[PDB]
C-alpha cells in the first residue's frame, strides 16, 4: 500500500507536462522527463503559461499568493534528459510517450531493469493493451493503466486500469493518487480504448468521413455538434487539439489488430496531413491553421 | 419569398411541443397539432411548465414580466386534432410526428390536399430521405427539412435541408424563419442523419454495445464521457432523453438501407426495452428509472 509522492514522469508532450502540473500542483514532486533540453524547457514553460491560468481562478484577488502557488509549483518538477537516472528511487512512473506499442514496451523493459521494487509503472496510453505492454517487464502486479485527458488541469477524469495481473494494493495506490490529484478514477476494464476513447475516436473519424464524402464542410460540421449536442468542441477542432499525428497512430494500431473492421479505416485527409507535419494546435497547423 | 407567421406544428411530444413553444415565444401564430383532446392537453401543460422554468431564470427579477411571457406564449398556441383543417390558411408545417416513413408521406399527402398553394412543408425528421417524403407530395419546390435538436427551447442549432427540387424561395423562408426563432441555421445536404444525428446516433449504439458487452456500467460509461469529454450527458442518460423507440426507429430505417453496414447493428437491450415500452423519460423509465 505505497502513497504516492515521488512521481516520475516520461514525456513531456500535451498529456505528460498536463499530468506532472497537476501532480505539481498538488503537493507531489516530480520529474518530468524527455528527449532532449529544449524539448523539456519548451514542456516546463507551457505548463507555466497553464499554471498563469489556474492562477487566476484560485487567487483572483490575490496577486502575491498567485506567484507564489506558480513558483512553488515550477518547483516542485524537476526536468531531466536521462530516465534510468531517476527511476532508481520513484513512487510512480506514469508513461506519456508516443501512442507505438514496440517504443512503449522497449522502454518499459528498460526501466523495469533500474527503478527500485516498490515502484509503479503506469501507462496513459489511449488505445493499447495495458497487458501487452505490462508484459514488457517482469512487474505486472505493479503495472496497470492511468489514463488522463486534454488538457489534464481541466478533465476530471481519470481511467485506472486493471490488468488481470495487476495487485490490488497497486490499483488501490492509483486510486488515491487519482484523488489526491483531485481527479475523479473511474475503474475500467483492459479493453482497446477503454472508455472514453473508444467512443470518441471512432466518432472522430466518422466526422472525417462526412467531410472527405463531400457532404459537409469542417465549419458547419464543427457547428452542427456544438450547437446540437452541446459539445465543448467540434470535432475537427477536438482533432486537432488532440493532435493528428496521435489520433493517426492509435487508428492506424486498432486497423492492423483487425483489418477487417470498417470502423478503424485510416483516413487520406488525415494521413496526409500528418505526412506534412501538420499535427493540429501541437505544431500550429492541423485540419485548421493557427496563429 | 413568404414571411412564416402562421405556423402549424403537427406532433405535440418532445420535439413538436418545443418547436411550437419557441415558434409562440417568438410572435408566430401557432396551431399544435395531434391526435386526441387529452394528448393536445398534456402537450400544452409541459409547454406551460417549460415556459415557467424559462421565465424563473430570464425574468428572474421581474415576476410580472415572466407572467405576461409565459401567458402570451402560451395564448398564440392553438390546439386542433386535425391538421388538415387547419392547413388551408397556415405559412408552414412543421411536422413532428413519429419516425416513420411510411406514416409520415400518408400524413403529407393528405396535407397537400387541404394546404394552401404558398404553403411550405417541412419534416423534423432525423435519418430519413427529405426527398422520399416529398415525393409524397406535388409540391416538392415547397417542401424541405428542418431539424431541430431536443429539447428545441435551448439548443440553438437548426439544420434546413433542401432536396434537389427544393426552390431557393422556400429555402430562404425557412433559413429566414430559423433565425426568427432565434436559432442558428445550418444548410445540410440531404444525407441520411444529415449532420449530427449522422454522427451522434451511431456513437450512442456504441455506448450502447460496450454496455450490453460487459466492458463497462452504464453509470461509469456516462461519468465516463462527461468528465472526460465534457459532454453535457452521458450517452445513456441522452438516449433515454431522446426516445429509445424513437432511437431504435432511426437505426432500424437504416440497418435496412445497408444491413451489412456494423454502424447501424441493432441492439438487443435497446429492442427489449422498447418492446417493454421503456422509451426514456417520456414513459418514466428506459435505460434508467426516473421519477
Ligand atoms: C437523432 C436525433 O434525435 C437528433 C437530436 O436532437 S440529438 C439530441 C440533441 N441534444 C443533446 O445532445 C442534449 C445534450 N444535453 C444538453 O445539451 C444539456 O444537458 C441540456 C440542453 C438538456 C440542458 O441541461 P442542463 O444544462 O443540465 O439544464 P438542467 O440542469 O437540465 O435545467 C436547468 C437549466 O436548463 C434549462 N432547461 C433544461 N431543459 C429545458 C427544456 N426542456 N425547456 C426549457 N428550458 C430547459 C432551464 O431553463 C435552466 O436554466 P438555468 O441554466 O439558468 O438554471
Ligand atoms: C485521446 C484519448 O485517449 C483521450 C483524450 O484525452 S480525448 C480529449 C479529451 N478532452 C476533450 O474532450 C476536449 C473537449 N473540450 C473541452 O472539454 C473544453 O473545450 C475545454 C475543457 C478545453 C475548455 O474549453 P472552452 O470551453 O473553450 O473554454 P476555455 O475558455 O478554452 O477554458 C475554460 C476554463 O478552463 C481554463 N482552461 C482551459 N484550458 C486550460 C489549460 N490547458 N490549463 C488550465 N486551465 C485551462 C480557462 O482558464 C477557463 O476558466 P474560466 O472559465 O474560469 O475562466
Ligand atoms: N493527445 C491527447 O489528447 C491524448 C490524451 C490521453 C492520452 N494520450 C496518449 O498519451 C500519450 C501521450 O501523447 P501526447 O499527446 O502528450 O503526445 P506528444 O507528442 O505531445 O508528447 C510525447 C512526448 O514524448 C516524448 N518522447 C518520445 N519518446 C520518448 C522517450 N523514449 N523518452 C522520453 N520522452 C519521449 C516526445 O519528445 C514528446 O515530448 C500517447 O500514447 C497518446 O495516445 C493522448
Ligand atoms: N426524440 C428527440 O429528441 C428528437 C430530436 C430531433 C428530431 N426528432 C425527430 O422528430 C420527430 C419527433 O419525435 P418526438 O421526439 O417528438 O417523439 P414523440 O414520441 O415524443 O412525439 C410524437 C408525437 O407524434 C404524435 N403522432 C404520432 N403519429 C401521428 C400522426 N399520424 N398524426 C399526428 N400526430 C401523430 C404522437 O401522439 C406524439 O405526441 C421524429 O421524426 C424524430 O426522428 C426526435
Amino acid at each position: 500500500k505505497i502513497i504516492v509522492k515521488h512521481v516520475t514522469v516520461i514525456g513531456g508532450g500535451l498529456m505528460g507536462a498536463g499530468i506532472a502540473q497537476v501532480a505539481a500542483a498538488t503537493g507531489h514532486t516530480v520529474v518530468l522527463v524527455d528527449q532532449t533540453e529544449d524539448i523539456l524547457a519548451k514542456s516546463k514553460k507551457g505548463i507555466e503559461e497553464s499554471l498563469r491560468k489556474v492562477a487566476k481562478k484560485k487567487f483572483a484577488e490575490n496577486p502575491k499568493a498567485g506567484d507564489e502557488f506558480v513558483e512553488k509549483t515550477l518547483s516542485t518538477i524537476a526536468t531531466s534528459t536521462d530516465a534510468a537516472s531517476v527511476v532508481h528511487s520513484t513512487d510512480l512512473v506514469v508513461e506519456a510517450i508516443v501512442e507505438n506499442l514496440k517504443v512503449k514496451n522497449e522502454l518499459f523493459k528498460r526501466l523495469d531493469k533500474f527503478a527500485a521494487e516498490h515502484t509503479i509503472f503506469a501507462s496513459n496510453t489511449s488505445s493499447l493493451q495495458i497487458t501487452s505492454i505490462a508484459n514488457a517487464t517482469t512487474r505486472q502486479d505493479r503495472f496497470a493503466g492511468l489514463h488522463f485527458f486534454n488538457p489534464v488541469p481541466v478533465m476530471k477524469l481519470v481511467e485506472v486500469i486493471k490488468t488481470p495481473m495487476t495487485s490490488q494494493k497497486t490499483f488501490e495506490s492509483l486510486v488515491d493518487f487519482s484523488k489526491a490529484l483531485g481527479k475523479h478514477p473511474v475503474s475500467c476494464k483492459d479493453t482497446p480504448g477503454f472508455i472514453v476513447s473508444r467512443l470518441l475516436v471512432p466518432y472522430l473519424m466518422e466526422a472525417i468521413r462526412l467531410y472527405e464524402r463531400g457532404d459537409a464542410s469542417k465549419e458547419d460540421i464543427d457547428t452542427a455538434m456544438k450547437l446540437g449536442a452541446g459539445y465543448p468542441m467540434g470535432p475537427f477542432e477536438l482533432l486537432d487539439y488532440v493532435g493528428l499525428d496521435t489520433t493517426k497512430f492509435i487508428v492506424d494500431g486498432w486497423h492492423e489488430m483487425d483489418a477487417e473492421n470498417p470502423l478503424h479505416q485510416p483516413s487520406p485527409s488525415l494521413n496526409k496531413l500528418v505526412a506534412e507535419n501538420k499535427f493540429g494546435k501541437k505544431t500550429g497547423e492541423g485540419f485548421y491553421k493557427y496563429k
